[PDB]
DNA sequence: GACCACGGCGCC
DNA sequence: AGGGCGCCGTGGTC
């Protein structure tokens, strides 16, 4: 390309080097651009960001994000690893992007503006006559780069305070637990150490193998496992409440307060667009994605996320969300006419496993109904289920006949998502998005099998994951028209963040948009809430 | 210091 | 024979 000076014509493509992967951090090293033949780098790439218009290019959100940051609205456009993801949702990362579409990702601005050019033309070429894949990226991905941009520039803001008085706490009852396991074993070791556990639990003290690992076929010390041992010996228990403790106090209680952003006050996670074999995002750095909840320790954790003053927090989540898609996908007229009765089939379940009346259904019984329910939809095993409910094996095996005699259009929509998966080599979301999965052929049994599990999973997941993103797209200029924020997404689950005397409108409008994002066959319900914390805002 | 594979486990 | 993720500490290499 000839050397051009800064600053681009309008409608060049951006190539940005940051001094680290996460946006909200990094230094921007280096700033490029490319058009018409030519390169032009900038002298100094802070002041240059002023010049552009969009962020066009690899990564566009990463770039705009920081420039968000330093107080510029320079929204991103078009990506060519958005266009890479659609065709094949393998295509997750720059380096493997370049390599198949026609370059190499480097480490220099000017060579990544170019790559991008280039990358953009093929990839937009490969799309051509992919009707709906380019309808999900004009519609869909495009659009909610911008919205994820917003989002992780904004963060949510934490009671720093409130967890490192939780972390002491949380150490002082770790030291209970340790001593005691200490006491139990008759001596010290590294109980963070699964091999330590492992000798200690099958070769010292007397107990049964219950299990191996995956890859190195050592005897597993998993929770499974330590639970059907649970009165096999006093010390496993202290082990999964230690298992417990130091997971929430390593993962959440100790690292969130030292990644408060020094200029926002706020904690700031990364929404990746490329990342999933269905067409998920994923959050990391953190991952705000799995903020606990179950136990109580966690809900304490939860609480930590809070509303700024003055401002409420939202919570928004879709009610038995993939299971009204299954409905929709597969056409069950049972299962149609459970969500046209105001029927809620975890709270059913919850009823049956814990043999109480549904009204005696208490949220965290229902909670542990989820994995059931999912668990046997998607290939669950008798055996396993027989494990996980502690009851007779038969007990499994007719629970699981039941919860398909019941919905027998489902079993009908999987035979038919594997054949085509088979012919096409490729499973498909209501929308088209793709997802290649070649081992449906594999002549091995268990390897196949996984295959077809993965397969019908995706459209399900991924039809789910659609309609949240053409939600998100939806909704995200009606809050800014309100002057509220959209904080997270959880999947299935939105959280905002309103003035307080806006946010029980915030509330109602969000609800609504949501809940007509795409006329199923069935209704999508929407459960909303709002306080000052996220845990009260879902109570 | 970075990076890896693994087991393990937090959420959806 | 649940699916999809990302992060932790260990054990380890470079
Ligand atoms: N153990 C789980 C939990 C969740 N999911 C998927 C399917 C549902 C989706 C959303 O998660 P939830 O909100 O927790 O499930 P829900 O059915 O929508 O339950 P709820 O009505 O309480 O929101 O994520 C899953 O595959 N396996
Ligand atoms: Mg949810
Ligand atoms: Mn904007
Ligand atoms: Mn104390
Ligand atoms: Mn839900
Ligand atoms: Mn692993
Ligand atoms: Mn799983």
């Amino acid at each position: 390309l000839e050397e051009a000076p800064w600053p681009p014509p309008e409608g060049a493509f951006v190539g940005f080097v940051l001094s680290r992967k996460e946006p909200m951090w990094a230094d921007l090293l280096a700033l490029a651009a490319a058009r018409g033949g030519r390169v032009h780098r900038a002298p100094e790439p802070y002041k240059a960001l002023r010049d552009l218009k969009e962020a066009r290019g690899l990564l566009a959100k990463d770039l705009s994000v920081l420039a968000l940051r330093e107080g510029l609205g320079l929204p991103p456009g078009d990506d060519p690893m958005l266009l890479a993801y659609l065709l094949d949702p393998s295509n997750t990362t720059p380096e493997g992007v370049a390599r198949r579409y026609g370059g190499e990702w480097t480490e220099e601005a000017g060579e990544r503006a170019a790559l991008s050019e280039r990358l953009f033309a093929n990839l937009w070429g490969r799309l051509e006559g992919e009707e709906r894949l380019l309808w999900l990226y004009r519609e869909v991905e495009r659009p909610l780069s911008a919205v994820l941009a917003h989002m992780e520039a904004t963060g949510v803001r934490l009671d720093v305070a409130y967890l490192r008085a939780l972390s002491l706490e949380v150490a002082e009852e770790i030291a209970r637990l340790e001593a005691e396991v200490f006491r139990l074993a008759g001596h010290p070791f590294n109980l963070n150490s699964r091999d330590q556990l492992e000798r200690v639990l099958f070769d010292e003290l007397g107990l049964p193998a219950i299990g191996k690992t995956e890859k190195t076929g050592k005897r597993s010390t998993s929770a499974a496992v330590l639970e059907a041992l649970r009165e096999a010996h006093p010390i496993v228990e202290k082990i999964l409440q230690y298992r417990e403790l130091t997971k929430l106090k390593s993962t959440y209680i100790d690292p969130l307060p030292d990644l408060i952003h020094p200029r926002t006050g706020r904690l700031h996670t990364r929404f990746n667009q490329t990342a999933t074999a269905t067409g998920r995002l994923s959050s990391s750095d953190p991952n705000l994605q799995n903020i606990p909840v179950r136990t109580p320790l966690g809900q304490r954790i939860r609480r930590a996320f809070i509303a700024e003053e003055g401002w409420l927090l939202v919570a928004l989540d879709y009610s038995q969300k993939e299971l009204r898609v299954l409905a929709h996908l597969s056409g069950d007229e049972n299962l149609i006419r459970v969500f046209q009765e105001g029927r809620d089939i975890h709270t059913e379940t919850a009823s049956w496993m814990f043999g109480v009346p549904r009204e005696a259904v208490d949220p965290l019984m229902r909670r542990a109904a989820k994995t059931i329910n999912f668990g046997v939809l998607y290939g669950m095993s008798a055996h396993r289920l027989s494990q996980e409910l502690a009851i007779p094996y038969e007990e499994a095996q007719a629970f699981i006949e039941r919860y398909f005699q019941s919905f027998p259009k489902v079993r009908a929509w999987i035979e038919k998502t594997l054949e085509e998966g088979r012919r096409r080599g490729y499973v498909e979301t209501l929308f088209g998005r793709r997802r290649y999965v070649p081992d449906l052929e594999a002549r091995v049994k268990s390897v196949r099998e996984a295959a077809e599990r993965k397969a019908f999973n995706m459209p399900v997941q991924g039809t789910a994951a659609d309609l949240m993103k053409l939600a998100m797209v939806k909704l995200f200029p009606r809050l800014e028209e309100m002057g509220a924020r959209m904080l997270l997404q959880v999947h299935d689950e939105l959280v905002l963040e309103a003035p307080k005397e806006r946010a029980e409108a915030v509330a109602r409008l969000a609800k609504e948009v949501m809940e007509g994002v795409y006329p199923l066959a069935v209704p999508l319900e929407v459960e909303v809430g709002i306080g000052e914390d996220w845990l009260s805002a879902k109570e």
